[PDB]
């Protein structure tokens, strides 16, 4: 009874948006003429303005709307839980010319990987969690995430949230970060900068670190801080394109197929960040504050073991992690940077993919629960219908 197949097979009656805007015809001028640059599938039926899915998005039906020409949006509907889980090869999606370069080399570390070594815990993420030793986290060596990516408050001059660089040109984070409301957070462009390239937080890394400057924000249409923080899902392009080194590398993106087979492959998964998450909090100083970047490796555990746990409901876009609640074998809740990645290493070509945006999740100073993170294989049609709103 519940929507199948991700909205695609759906003609029923309801033309507007999750967050209640107006749909325009999909034989309307702007989304029409100046809209059609995808091979889009000929066999939805394009019916008036209602909400369908041509291109096959893993997150569902949209439309456009009254806007900017090429705003979109999409529309709530009852879809089933379809939880995802039960050379060097890369082919790529978005067109280079828009989502910028260093998509056909992402995940290839230059320090690692493209050096023929390895880092010294990735002979750690290919084992199911063998038990007794839990390796704990810390100290990262230099060059271990290249995507690793901070958010700085412009003035006064504030650490807000970790992010992940996935091209020259753009960047994933948490929308909570940017637009939140029971906070008073509605951050634009103008007020934030990032630094990329960066291993120690307070200190300056001559001639290492970049630093760069926002554009647009595109905060992804189903997002609701409303409740439980559903989709907290950000994207951010820069004004000024990073000159790749060897301490910045882009990370690639899973789709369906390769998230699932991540997930069915892989016993682990890794959380970079500087301890943002769990300090910001005013968790506070409960103890130190790491100043060097920070590293742990994992394990996801299953689906009916996350929702359990927990007071809310998992969604088949939010994620579970970590180790077990213990009286004398203690846990690491709220790890790592908010809006900042957790990643996975495909066995199938040696690359990275991130898997996880950080998030809030309660289940944090509970002191007691799993961390919990957002799903990143559904984005790559929304992302792809974003970056061909901008052009050349
Ligand atoms: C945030 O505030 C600015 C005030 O200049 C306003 O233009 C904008 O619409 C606000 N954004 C949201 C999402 O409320």
């Amino acid at each position: 009874q519940c929507v199948p197949d991700r909205g695609q097979q759906y003609q029923g009656r309801l033309a507007v948006t999750t967050h209640g805007l107006p749909c325009l015809a999909w034989a309307s001028a702007q989304a029409k003429a100046l809209s059609k640059h995808q091979d889009f599938n000929s066999a939805v039926q394009l019916v008036e303005n209602f909400c369908r899915n041509p291109d096959g998005d893993e997150e569902g039906v949209w439309c456009y709307v009254a806007g900017k020409p090429g705003d979109f949006g999409y529309c709530d509907l009852n879809y089933c839980e379809e939880a995802v889980e039960e050379t060097s090869e890369y082919q790529t999606f978005f067109n280079p010319r828009t989502f910028g370069s260093g998509e056909a080399d992402c995940g290839l570390r230059p320090l690692f990987e493209k050096k023929s070594l390895e880092d010294k815990t990735e002979r750690e993420l290919l084992e199911s969690y063998i038990d007794g030793r839990i390796v704990e986290g810390s100290d990262a060596e230099i060059g271990m995430s290249p995507w690793q990516v901070m958010l700085f408050r412009k003035s006064p001059q504030e650490l807000l949230c970790g992010a992940s660089l996935i091209s020259d040109r753009w960047v994933l984070t948490a929308a909570h970060c940017l637009l939140y409301p029971p906070w008073d957070k509605n951050f634009t462009e103008n007020d934030l900068l990032v630094r990329i390239g960066k291993h120690s937080r307070t200190r300056y890394e001559r001639n290492i670190e970049k630093i760069s400057m926002l554009e647009k924000i595109y905060i992804h249409p189903r997002y609701n801080w409303r409740e439980n923080l559903d989709r907290d899902i950000a994207l951010m392009k820069l004004k000024k394109p990073v000159a790749f080194s060897d301490y910045i590398h882009p990370v690639c993106l899973p789709d369906r197929e390769t998230a699932a087979s991540l997930l069915q492959a892989g016993y682990k998964g890794r959380v970079t960040g500087w301890g943002n998450l769990k300090e910001t909090w005013t968790a506070n100083v409960g103890k130190g504050q790491p100043s060097v970047l920070q590293v742990v490796n994992l394990p996801i555990v299953e689906r009916p073991v996350c929702k359990d746990s927990t007071r809310i409901r998992i969604t088949d876009n939010m994620f579970c992690a970590g180790y077990k609640p213990d009286e004398g074998k203690r846990g690491d809740a709220c790890e790592g940077d908010a809006g900042g990645p957790f990643v996975m290493k495909s066995p199938f070509n040696n690359r990275w993919y991130q898997m996880g945006i950080v998030s809030w999740g309660e289940g944090c100073d509970r002191d007691g629960k799993y961390g919990f993170y957002t799903h990143v294989f559904r984005l790559k049609k929304w992302i792809q219908k974003v970056i061909d709103q901008f052009g050349e």
